[PDB]
């Protein structure tokens, strides 16, 4: 209800948001992207479901940091959609006290990775101690949870354990919660890639119809 454009106690206001509940949303799409039609917010406390809305669809059409914010509002989606495939087969717990697949077309290494690290994940029976597939659906799981690029909120979380067993080698090291973020990120970007190439593959088999 409150109007697009207007200029109330020195400020201008976008349907009833200032800068700072302007400049929270952009925050909170980078790190958890769009909601899905609706979902679970702190500067933006007050604001209602009505104006919410107002704002998001204004948004939209706004879009079509201008790629860098439709990427990350796409990736954050197929992330959701990959999370959402297998969510029930496995839980919601990493380390109770399972399925999952991203298909690249074999288009990255993940494929040839994911081979080779089940290989020695089967071999041994060392299955939450040995990275593997099963550790990159928890890392996507807890970047839909807990946030964009949030290693240290992840590794906290119980429900996630699973990413710290492969590294109990190195705890005594100082740098230990670095070598830590720096693989994970160095994994999310090769899944982030392996889900946007499985998006391209199933959007061209369609060749183009609907």
């Amino acid at each position: 209800l409150p109007p697009l454009l207007a200029r109330v106690g020195g400020n201008i206001e976008v349907l009833g948001f200032n800068a700072r509940q302007r400049k929270a949303f952009l925050n909170a799409i980078m790190r958890y992207g769009m909601p899905p039609q609706d979902a679970f917010v702190r500067d933006l406390r007050g604001k209602s479901e009505k104006e919410f809305k107002a704002y998001v669809s204004l948004f939209m059409r706004h879009l079509c940091s201008r790629q860098h914010v439709l990427t990350r509002i796409g990736v954050m989606s197929l992330i959701r959609k990959k999370v959402q495939e297998f969510e029930h087969v496995n839980g919601r717990w990493s380390m109770p006290e399972f399925m999952f697949n991203i298909a690249d077309g074999g288009f990255t290494e993940l494929h040839s990775l994911w081979q080779n690290e089940e290989r020695a994940a089967t071999v041994t029976k060392k299955t939450y101690e040995i990275w593997h597939r099963r550790h990159d659906y928890w890392l996507l799981a807890g970047i839909i949870n807990h946030g964009y690029a949030r290693w240290q909120d992840i590794q906290n979380d119980p429900r996630y354990a699973i990413l710290n067993e492969p590294f109990k080698g190195e705890m005594n090291r100082g740098n230990f919660l670095e070598i830590k973020n720096k693989f994970l990120a160095r994994r999310f970007k090769l899944l982030e890639q392996a889900l946007v190439i499985e998006e391209q593959l199933r959007r061209a088999a369609y060749l183009n119809m609907s």
